């Protein structure tokens, strides 16, 4: 009912998908092998004989326009309205000893084809299914042309004795190619949608369908789990996805709803894996900085440090003991980072002696974009708010640490975060599809990305 991620396909997107599937189908239809047709007569050039229309080949199979119709709560209807086929072949006729022969062109006009497609999902695998439940093909007219004018009688025999058979067979071969194509090419194609999509050595994203695709008058909605996960952990997140409702729009081909839940499961997985941490040593503090990680330097501003731990190096460990939350409002995405920062003196035997522990938090904006079928981000921070948690060097006002923290964060900590946000995460795109004309509109509890698709 409430997925973590939804992909809504508009009539515009289905109009494009129709054009692409028609292109593929056109090449296969053109390969139909038309049977030879032979018969006999008692109707001159001289009474007697037999005749045959043979070695026919489809020179052109024109599919001018096609459409995909959304049938509410039923599925999709694929239709081709005014198709025309041009065929070239050989003919021969015989009456007593007279042999006649030549080439002919056949024009099949006004052919209409239609096929109903039932969309579903395999609940265990999270993969989509598409089946063809019916197909019909009809023809409006057939015209035969032969360069030799003297065989009008033979074209009349074609109409009286061959045309119906030839039309019936063509309509069946056409629906055979259509039905075969759905099972053998269409379903496997949409099954290229990713299910368990691995990002790195720590996480993956589950994009498996949690319901069968649902068709309404103006939308085809594909509901996906949309949960980041660890290949080591198994527990579901303790929070739930929000309802994501938005009006049908037709300006773009697809609409991606990325819930706040989706983003927060990413914070949960990486924090639980223990990777949201960093150790800072004095050798990592840019030469340009006045702040040095040594008890000597810290002694210039804090209490017992230089005294209690003389001429020792200091290390600052930064970590997240709780998963960082993200909220989505019409204003955009907001990130609420909370980090523990603990300072240690390095002892004569290299062991770490705790000096103090503070908590640091702020609000940050998360700008989200698209880039090569992946989502990428950039985090910017507001003022850093500090709180003293514990001290082994006596009481002191946490404000004394404001300057060093104002430097260390944007210079050394934030960049590591933004390098990873820029590397990004894969979107659920099927094979050979790329997104363009992207627009973003934040909504309450989810980000909505609208986009056009290009297939190759
Ligand atoms: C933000 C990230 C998420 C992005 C999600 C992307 C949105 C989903 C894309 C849908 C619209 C975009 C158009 C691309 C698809 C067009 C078809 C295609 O690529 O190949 C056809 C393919 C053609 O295959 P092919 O010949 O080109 O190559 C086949 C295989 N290889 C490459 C190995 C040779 O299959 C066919 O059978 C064509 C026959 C046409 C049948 C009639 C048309 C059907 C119309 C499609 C119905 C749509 C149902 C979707 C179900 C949704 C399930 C989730
Ligand atoms: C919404 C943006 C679009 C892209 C999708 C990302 C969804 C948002 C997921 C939220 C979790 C963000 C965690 C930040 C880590 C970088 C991104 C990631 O998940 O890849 C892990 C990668 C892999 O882990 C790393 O190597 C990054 C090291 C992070 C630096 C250590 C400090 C962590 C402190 C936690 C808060 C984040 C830093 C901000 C501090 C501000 C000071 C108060």
């Amino acid at each position: 009912v409430n997925p973590g991620v939804v992909v809504r396909i508009s009539q515009k997107g289905l109009d494009y998908a129709s054009q692409q599937g028609t292109a593929a189908l056109q090449k296969e239809l053109k390969r139909i092998k038309i049977p030879d047709y032979s018969d006999s007569f008692k109707i001159k050039h001289l009474g007697k004989g037999h005749y045959s229309f043979y070695s026919m080949d489809i020179r052109e199979f024109q599919l001018p326009s096609s459409q995909i119709s959304m049938v509410p709560n039923v599925g999709l209807k694929f239709s081709i309205s005014n198709a025309n086929i041009k065929i070239s072949g050989k003919w021969k006729a015989q009456k007593r000893f007279l042999k006649m022969s030549g080439n002919f062109d056949l024009s099949i006009e006004g052919m209409s084809i239609s096929a109903d497609l039932k969309l579903g999902s395999n609940p265990t695998s999270g993969k989509p299914t598409i089946t063809c439940s019916s197909c019909s093909s009809h023809i409006n007219s057939v015209h035969v042309h032969i360069s030799k004018s003297k065989v009008g009688w033979l074209i009349q025999l074609f109409h009286k004795k061959i045309e119906s058979a030839l039309r019936n067979k063509m309509n069946s071969q056409v629906c055979e190619k259509v039905t075969n194509s759905v099972s053998s090419e269409l379903q496997p194609y949409f099954q290229t949608l990713p299910v368990m999509t691995k990002i790195d050595s720590v996480a993956g994203i589950n994009y498996g369908l949690v319901a069968p695709p649902a068709t309404t008058a103006e939308t085809l909605d594909v509901q996906m789990k949309g949960e980041f996960y660890s290949e080591n952990h198994h527990n579901p997140p303790p929070f739930a996805p929000p309802v994501m409702e938005f009006p049908a729009a037709h300006d773009r081909m697809v609409y991606l709803g990325l819930s706040d839940y989706f983003f927060n499961t990413a914070g949960l997985v990486y924090q639980e894996a223990g990777v949201l941490k960093m150790t800072l040593r004095d050798d990592m503090i840019p030469k340009e900085s006045k702040f040095r990680l040594t008890t000597k330097f810290f002694g210039t501003f804090l209490p017992e440090v230089a005294k209690k731990f003389p001429n020792m190096k200091i290390q600052i460990h930064v970590s997240a003991s709780t998963p960082p939350h993200l909220s989505v409002q019409p204003t955009g995405l907001t990130f609420y980072p909370a980090v523990d920062v603990q300072a240690f003196a390095v002892l004569p035997n290299s062991a770490l002696a705790s000096l103090f522990l503070i908590g640091m938090h702020t609000t940050g904006s998360m700008e989200v974009s698209a880039e090569s079928n992946r989502l990428v981000g950039e985090l910017k921070l507001d003022r850093l708010l500090l709180e003293l948690k514990h001290s082994n060097i006596g009481p002191f006002p946490v404000e004394l640490l404001q300057d060093i923290m104002n430097y260390i964060v944007p210079i050394l900590v934030l960049p590591r975060v933004n390098e990873k946000l820029q590397k990004g995460f894969p979107l659920p795109t099927p094979a050979r599809v790329q997104l363009y004309n992207v627009v973003l509109q934040p909504h309450q509890n989810f980000l909505l990305f609208g986009a056009d698709v290009v297939y190759k």
